[PDB]
């Protein structure tokens, strides 16, 4: 055993005896700003709040209503064959990290495509900071309890509507994430940052899903300025069915499972690994806040260097 | 570099670029409980608040006022020949970590010995108390702005009165510390936990000061039932006259210096390295709160493994 491995082992033993990030706290009432800063944000600790929101949206937002209120606008939608946009797929003997086919279609067309169990996997992800009627269905002020710890306005606000086959593979974000399911449920698999050395990562060629004239889906590699291949580091394990023979270290990881229902709020702290499934035609909005750096971030950068 | 050295280099370079623990924040107005939680407790960041307290004690507490008010009670006093209780000292060619001689004597005797420059170094530490005449002169609720981040009662409340020659060598505490100078000033040299690799530690035999039949001070080694010598890991650097030839890594440290005056409050975050000096007959009261574990403690234990 090298010194790096004994360091990582001490880290893990200490976190296991202390059960750091060993569960997702569950609340029935929204906390106060002070409670949220002290108990969750300051400990980099996730929490789910049940039936927290009574926004109009939660009862009225569906595909049909959305087309109605949004004047059946054209949308930017993401399509894949396997349902793993930003995920791993093999082609011609080569494993790629593949981005979605991003095309434009009328909301109604999306709703027809989601209703086809045999078709491709579609989802809509829109980012910003008709939208006013949608905004009339929301009271963002109600998230003050969390926002006061971040002490800045959301750097992004995302709306999500898609197919149950759309699976978001395990990744980490540099954001505090306040996640509000509107219609349906989202299933999260969470892993704390300090378990980095238990989550196998590889370097993969970058590809994008593309349609042919015939209509069959294929992967096209990506190039840089010079024309050389672009690469992407990514988590190699599949939380839903992990290959522990190929990835023994993942045996030491301790994923947490949480289902977030309509009206619930999930706080996903920055740099937590998350893998997301969902229910068919689930609608959700989340709010991304740029993180404030402290020693934890420098420790995690050190951890990234120790996990070559 | 070795793998571990490169890891440490990343940690320090990140923290340097991001100004982590790079200064003591200075406030002229007391923060709200939420501001304190968000800016200092949760970042593990020191802050000093100037002229923050209006306690009646700030003004009148002196050894004289204390004798007249307390009625020349007998108290526990700590005595050393060198002014370094819990500090390194050599004897017969061996370096020891040495505990004060602890004795009982009357306040008027301590005041008399505090006026003997030729005498040994004396200081009173009282751990906890509720005295009619003196609990009336403070108002601990005034510290709630910080106590609410800790959400617990103090583990200990220390009263300190000592000689200018009484120097507290550099060490770390498992507590959040709210430090309140009542009279005089205290000088702190602070180093953030993540700079551990820059702070040399050694393992030293443990001793306690004793006086011989003729009045000479000497170091008595500490032993257990088995008769084996007891040992203590201790910081080997002296931040007042640091020997960078012996400890080159200490040049990569960035110690912060702060003077806490009568009425000032200093938040010393948990596990921060501190070294303390004081003006003559300085009086101070501090509140320790057990720390709340999260990943930073585990990273710190890993750092300890990496630097040994
Ligand atoms: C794609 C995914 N969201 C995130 O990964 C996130 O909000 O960070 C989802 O909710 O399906
Ligand atoms: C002994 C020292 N206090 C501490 O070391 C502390 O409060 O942690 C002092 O007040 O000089
Ligand atoms: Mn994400
Ligand atoms: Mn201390």
């Amino acid at each position: 055993m090298s010194e790096v491995e004994r360091a990582l082992d001490v880290l893990l033993q200490e976190a296991e005896e202390l059960c750091i990030g060993s569960s997702v706290v569950e609340l029935d009432r929204i906390p106060t700003a002070l409670e949220f800063c002290r108990e969750f944000y300051s400990k980099n600790q996730p929490v789910v709040i049940r039936k927290a929101l009574n926004w109009p949206a939660i009862g009225k937002w569906t595909p049909k209503y959305l087309i109605e209120a949004l004047g059946d606008r054209s949308v930017d939608v993401a399509i894949t064959p396997n349902g793993y946009a930003d995920g791993l797929a093999t082609q011609n003997g080569q494993e790629y990290f593949v981005l979605p086919l991003e095309t434009k279609m009328k909301l109604s067309e999306v709703v027809r495509r989601l209703d086809d169990p045999t078709g491709a996997v579609h989802y809509i992800q829109k980012q910003n900071s008709d939208l006013p009627e949608l905004a009339a269905d929301l009271r963002v002020s109600d998230l003050d309890f969390a926002q006061q710890s971040f002490n800045k306005p959301p750097d992004a606000v995302n709306f999500w509507l898609g197919d149950e086959r759309a699976v978001t593979s395990m990744h980490k974000d540099p954001y505090e994430n306040v996640y509000c399911v509107i219609s349906g449920h989202k299933d999260f698999v969470l892993i704390p940052p300090h378990q980095l050395s238990c989550v196998p990562r590889g370097i993969y060629p970058t590809g994008v899903y593309k349609t042919s004239d015939s209509g069959q889906f294929y992967i096209e590699p990506l190039r840089d300025e010079e024309g050389s291949d672009q690469f992407t580091e990514w988590v190699s394990v599949d939380p839903l069915s992990p290959d522990l023979a190929k990835y023994p270290e993942y045996a030491r990881a301790k994923p947490l499972k949480v289902r977030v229902h309509a009206g619930d709020i999930l706080y996903l702290p920055n740099y937590w690994f998350h893998h997301v499934s969902q229910s068919h035609k689930c609608i959700a909005v989340n709010f991304w806040y740029d993180l404030d750096y402290d020693s934890r971030y420098c420790y995690y950068r050190m951890l990234e260097q120790m996990t070559s």
